[PDB]
């Protein structure tokens, strides 16, 4: 299915690594969404090339890190992902 708000993905933008994300609801540019990250809470612009289901990647990409929200982030998603932050 495509991307709807409420899901759940890790998102990369150049120079953070894959974060903690959701699509929310409302307009973006063409074949963009509005993700929300985790942690940070801080609202960009992506196309689904930079989004990766949470489920599936989470071994790869939902381990800690030292940048800041992040770890955060990995408890937000995990445990409370449609909250309002």
């Amino acid at each position: 299915h495509a991307f709807k708000p409420g899901d759940l993905v890790f998102a990369k933008m150049k120079g953070y690594p894959h974060w903690p994300a959701r699509i929310d609801d409302i307009k973006p540019p063409p074949n963009k969404y509005p993700i929300f990250f985790f942690g940070t809470h801080e609202t960009a612009f992506l196309g689904p090339k930079d989004l990766f289901p949470y489920d599936k990647s989470k071994d790869k990409y939902g381990k800690p890190n030292k940048r800041k929200g992040f770890n955060e982030g990995l408890w937000e998603i995990q445990n409370n992902p449609h909250a309002s932050y």
